């Protein structure tokens, strides 16, 4: 029940009954689908740069509280995250932070240390069982010289300039035994949180020193084989301030670790390494992209000089004494946190002050929480502020440059309801990149539902902004890669009342259609056939009684809007892009995404052919088209027909270092109007004649 | 516990700490003393619960212990002419001996300890404190004691026979399931005892034979109280060590409903007969 | 009689005898007949926009006083509503309102609050039973 697996002795060990534990889910190798959205959000942990992620790992990369609609991190993009996770799109995550986020949480360990005469107690036998007037016997020796300790665990204070002293603490004057000044506080170790969030303030740790009789019984033979006392270490985390902690297990499904002080504690019989920091940080983390988990704690630090000094002091004092080893190497055997050896014989001449005396009892039931930390100001307002801060500075951001095609394969951006000031920074994505696609919304989810006139004004304002980024700046072709969707409603997949725009519904449709990991459109999910042309995750849509003039004006301004299918549901009469000309090639908004993908295939061709010494012109020209056609054919489900042509023109002959490609494509449109008429006949001349 | 004094009662709970296939029944009565009152019952129950709380089922994760039960009450033995006081643990002991003691290791469906005539007291009479108040009964139930009530003017019955598991889990709420789990723990020992220390085995054969043994031994034995499944393997730590393998059993059970309502509506005879 | 269901303690609770209560009727999925009439009326409650309704639910969507011929809501269309309900036609209801209907009813709760000195009363024991000079004690 207590014994651990010391060695090979024949034995069956019983781990008690337990309740089921969450199992971390393995991931799969990533791929490029035809629909690759970028989603920005507030989160609990995880990296703070764009990351290509497989939905299986979102929960254990960014913490499972970021997707909870009733949590503190909910914003107008959490529904989008949840829909993407449900559908199974590998997508690009970007975790934002508020401008006022505090620093990480910390906890430093120290000891109040002094020397003085203390009392001595009885002993039954060589086992030294008696202490603290056990039985009925008064302490025996009048006064024995010894050492008094009082442990301390407290927040690591920062410098006057606002810089933490994580690595740079120093000793100070103590308070116990101030009758003699040499009473001093000396530090022993530091611990710090890995992320900037309340997870640090809710994380806790335990350290203790077990003996033969503990619940996890220790073994003297291993300590003899490698001379160092072994302490148990544990990490716990709670849900909120009022909940109770739960153990955070190592990557091998263990509840706690054994660690020790020393340079390198290698076990010849089993080659196990018992070093404190190395063992902790190797056993509690896993960076492999498929099995990914990072511990809440960062890498611990130890004050080797001070710990060694205190160990040497106690050895010098009481190592040459009755019931402890005096050898030179027992220094690291000395039990510091406890007051007894592994066998459980108390150290006389060493006194540790209890709780009532201002000390901290390091046992297996005490718990310690890191101090400080926090998330910052959360909500839609701060979310819009952060998103604007990212989007406005795209060409000179020092965090990431998103014109990097190879490193940021995102190709879509959906407007989830940003404010009208942030809305106008989105269109420039299709001006900065040639394989990008955007969906815009005319509703600011933080405000009231717009009326007909307000929707018209916002639509005109967005079209004016879009008109500044023509497709071909050389020839002024109007933009066609995207669409604008008007409307708003309420989310149906939740009991709470949560307004959302219809871009969420179209986002789900596209996730299901063009989200397959193999880069081929699924014919069963055609966004404009069967049941995929109806609204499915929004209810109580507004302005459903539009007049004919209003509907005609919206159509002629190129919005996408819904109508009533029956008394219960709505549908899209036609899903057109915001291309402004009369060409019928570029109307269906899906063709825009198809064209973006073609642009991507061209970049791949260049990437694969650039900078080769022994190629010839004909081989280069041939290989380019081979690559494009091979990558493109059979993917677009008959929405396009395309043909590439590479060559070396006169300008290429002049330059001597370039070749040219040109892709010709064609597509169709749809019909939307119907006539109806009737004529009345007699039954005889209608049935015959 | 057949009526040991309270000093000896407090050294028994350590059996479910020292062994992983043990099941204990405790009594809140000292047969050498006077029949206890309600307050003394409550005090002894709290003391025994405090003692039991020191031996969690899982020391690693602190699962509260669930192998056993506590039974309160006392009476007089009916199978003798003399006057011989006894606690109700005797009656439950007889019931369990009849139910789960067959020499062939399969539970008898005809003696279920909570169906038919086995859910009544049969070898004790003149039980005490049968006029408990509603508050007293509620307190005992919430403290996880097993107590009897009046069936009719002549006899008593057990409204519900639960274990001293203190959590909200409904899997571990019946006392018999604890005995079933103890038997599972025994089967695992048998598997090890059979497979240990063999030169010519392979890892796959070891893993397969462990599960085979546990499943073959357990299937068809528990009269449909449990459903369990074993899984043996060699984890990464086992790879590192080189002389160990792991087994893990998954099991499930049910519970029982205990509260009923009553309501009535008065109709005229015609509209009740047709309408 | 009194105590309510607090937990799982084995027990039987008696809710006394009662006189029957009206049971709300469950409705069925809507469909389109070949005859789909629109009917206007004054109603006790319910929405004030045209609504497609299954006749089983008229009484508990618009209150059961609207179909009463002797009530205050009787106009020259109540017979039409009653015939539709009797036949069983899903139809489109429109509840009109008079041009001078007042607003809704309201009730606010408040406390008159002050601090001062007051009297104190006897106590039998720690139970603090006595109040208002019960028994014979000032």
């Amino acid at each position: 029940m207590s014994e651990q697996i010391t060695g090979s002795t024949p034995r069956i060990y019983y781990r008690g009954t337990k309740d089921s534990s969450v199992t971390r889910s393995t991931g799969s190798t990533t791929t490029l689908p035809l629909h690759r959205p970028l989603i920005m959000f507030f989160g609990q942990k995880g990296p703070t740069v764009p990351t290509w992620i497989d939905p299986v790992k979102f929960e254990d990369i960014y913490g499972s509280e970021t997707t909870n609609l009733s949590g503190v991190y909910c914003t107008h993009s959490t529904p989008f995250i949840k829909e993407a996770i449900a559908a199974g799109n590998q997508f690009m995550a970007l975790r934002l932070e508020p401008s006022d986020i505090p620093d990480v949480a910390t906890l430093g360990l120290s000891v109040d240390w002094v020397k003085t005469k203390i009392d001595d107690y009885e002993r039954n036998d060589d086992g030294t069982y008696k202490l603290d007037t056990n039985g009925d016997k008064i302490p025996l020796a009048t006064q024995i010289d010894g050492i008094k300790f009082r442990f301390v665990l407290e927040k690591i204070e920062t410098n006057e300039s606002g810089v933490s002293q994580y690595k740079k603490r120093t000793a100070k004057a103590g308070t116990i035994g101030t009758e003699a000044t040499p009473s001093t506080i000396t530090p022993l170790a530091d611990f710090r949180c890995r992320f900037k969030s309340s997870l640090g303030a809710n994380t806790a740790l335990r350290i203790w020193a077990p003996t033969i009789n503990s619940a996890q019984a220790a073994d003297a033979d291993l300590q003899a084989r490698i001379k160092s006392f072994l302490y148990r270490f544990q990490i716990l985390t709670r849900a909120d301030k009022a909940s109770s902690p739960t153990i955070f297990e190592t990557i091998y499904n263990e509840p706690s670790l054994s660690v020790g002080f020393g340079e390198n504690l290698v076990d010849p019989q089993t080659e196990v390494v018992y070093d404190f920091v190395e063992r902790i940080d190797s056993r509690y983390n896993d960076e492999d992209p498929s099995t990914y988990l990072m511990s809440p704690l960062d890498t611990p630090y130890l004050y080797q000089a001070n710990i060694d000094s205190v160990l040497t002091a106690i050895q010098e004092l009481e190592a040459p004494f009755d019931t402890v080893s005096a050898d030179e190497d027992d220094l690291y055997q000395i039990n510091l946190f406890g007051a007894q050896t592994v066998e459980g014989v108390p150290y006389h001449a060493v006194q540790i002050l209890g709780v009532l005396d201002g000390g901290v009892t390091l046992t297996e039931t005490a718990t310690n929480y890191l101090q400080g930390g926090g998330d910052g100001t959360l909500g839609n307002d701060s979310f819009n502020a952060a998103a604007y801060a990212v989007l406005s500075n795209l060409s000179n951001n020092a965090a990431f440059n998103i014109t990097n095609y190879a490193r940021y394969p995102f190709n879509a951006f959906w407007d989830s309801g940003f404010d009208l000031k942030t809305k106008q920074t989105i269109p420039q994505l299709i001006g900065l990149r040639a394989d990008t696609w955007i969906a815009l919304s005319t509703q600011d989810i933080s405000s009231d539902f717009n009326s007909n006139e307000e929707e018209e004004s916002i639509a005109l304002s967005l079209m004016s902004r879009v008109s500044a980024f023509p497709d071909s700046s050389d020839f002024g072709t109007p933009a066609f890669r995207g669409m604008i969707v008007g409307g708003a409603g309420y989310y149906t997949e939740t009991t709470r009342k949560l307004p959302v725009p219809l871009t969420l519904d179209r986002f789900r449709a596209y996730c299901r259609y063009a989200g397959a990991s193999d880069g081929v459109l699924k014919p069963e999910y055609a966004v404009d056939e069967g049941d995929a042309r109806k609204v499915q995750v929004v209810k109580s849509i507004n302005n459903l009684d539009k007049s004919w003039r209003v509907r005609r004006a919206q159509w002629n301004n190129n919005l996408v809007y819904v109508e009533d299918y029956d008394t219960n549901s709505q549908f899209y009469p036609g899903q057109q892009s915001f291309y402004s000309e009369q060409g019928s090639v570029l109307k269906a908004a899906i063709v825009g995404l198809c064209v973006a993908n073609l642009n991507r295939f061209a970049f791949e061709a260049w990437r694969d052919l650039t900078g080769t010494q022994k190629l010839t012109d004909d081989q280069l020209i041939e290989r380019s088209d081979d690559a494009v056609s091979t990558r493109g054919t059979g993917a677009f489900d008959d929405r396009l027909i395309f043909t590439p042509h590479s060559e070396i023109t006169q300008a290429d002959k002049e330059r001597g270092y370039s070749w040219s490609m040109r892709i010709d494509f064609g597509a169709n449109a749809f019909r939307t109007v119907m006539d109806m008429s009737s004529v009345a006949y007699t039954r005889e001349e209608l049935a015959n004649g």
